[PDB]
């Protein structure tokens, strides 16, 4: 979730509301390719595949796409336009909404390429939700290196202090009846918690802030925050093998890519209690 700025400044200036130049390129010789009335037909496939790629059968059916094309121009556009709708679902967006709506302006391109929708490789920010790990995916190839904001609060982190033996370590040692500062930072899994996260961040770094406060014998309350160090996306495709499987991975990997810093702000306050 998370609202997001005031003024964000999204990657995808609206241009004319509702769509038209938002996504998609420039042109060529010359207003041709097809009758000039017909929707680009890679966009009317996009628009047949919806209910798929929109879906947890995303992979699947991404993964038979790109292999009936060679991750070719078809599979290219789909793969963009994954990200430009994971952007606008972090914008605060229905996801499959944002997809048609891109898809649709696809199919007001004359041209049949690879980029017929843009890549602005700008200011992205990944949602945290379906398509999310597409999005990151997207960014290795077309993003130009430019890193990208994930949210804390969207990586769907669910962390209990209690069961980090380090940090309970830490919490139980030498104390007084009031304050004692707190700060250790950790290491942490995504996938403890998140696997769709965990195949954009793996393991991250987490940092606890805060105090702890005892009473009577006894027990104790720490309040604080946690937080995340940056973490560095990988872009190269034999890292994914897991995920995308053999073919997809084969063809990924002909394809350059430049990895990414992937900035990951924001507090998720905790409260937590234990004892002797």
């Amino acid at each position: 979730p998370i609202e997001l700025p005031p003024t964000y400044i999204t990657p995808y200036p609206e241009i004319s509301a509702g769509g038209n130049g938002t996504y998609r390129g420039q042109d060529l010789s010359s207003g041709q390719s097809f009758p000039r009335g017909m929707q680009n037909p890679v966009a009317t496939v996009l628009l047949l595949q919806g209910d798929l790629y929109c879906s947890p059968n995303c992979l699947a059916t991404f993964q038979d796409q790109a292999r009936r094309d060679s991750f070719g121009i078809q599979s290219k556009v789909a793969l963009k336009t994954f990200a430009a709708a994971d952007q606008r679902e972090a914008e605060g967006r229905d996801l499959r909404t944002a997809y048609n709506e891109i898809a649709t302006d696809i199919g007001r391109s004359q041209q049949i390429n690879e980029n017929i929708i843009k890549y602005p490789p700008g200011n992205h920010v990944l949602s945290g939700g379906l398509m999310t790990p597409f999005h990151a995916l997207a960014h290795g190839m077309f993003g130009l290196g430019a890193p990208l904001t994930f949210p804390i609060q969207n990586v769907g982190l669910n962390v209990d202090i209690r069961g980090i033996p380090d940090v309970m370590n830490v919490i139980q040692s030498a104390r007084p009846v009031g304050t004692s500062s707190l700060d250790v930072n950790f290491a942490y899994d995504v996938g403890k918690d998140s696997n769709a996260s965990w195949l954009t961040l793996g393991n991250i770094t987490l940092r606890l802030v805060g105090t702890i406060d005892k009473n009577a014998s006894g027990a104790w309350t720490f309040s604080g925050e946690i937080r995340a160090f940056n973490a560095v996306y990988d872009a190269n495709p034999s890292n994914h093998r897991g995920w995308l499987g053999e073919n997809l991975t084969s063809l990924l990997s002909a394809v350059p890519f430049t990895s990414y810093s992937i900035e990951i702000p924001g507090s998720l306050p905790v409260t937590v209690s234990g004892n002797l």
